[PDB]
């Protein structure tokens, strides 16, 4: 079928997820502080 | 199945990546200017 299909998705998303969230964190000391 | 599961998934990650990628943008147009 195409479960591996939403496996990657799952997976892609939240490792895009995770820079993304790591960077708003950085800029956010730099902005506020 | 639980192929829903994936589904419900890959959209509750993505809709909060785009947030993040929103925050980051946002912060980054500030500390950056």
């Amino acid at each position: 079928g195409s479960m591996k299909q939403l496996e990657d998705k799952v997976e892609e998303l939240l490792s895009k997820n995770y820079h993304l969230e790591n960077e708003v964190a950085r800029l956010k000391k730099l902005v506020g502080e």
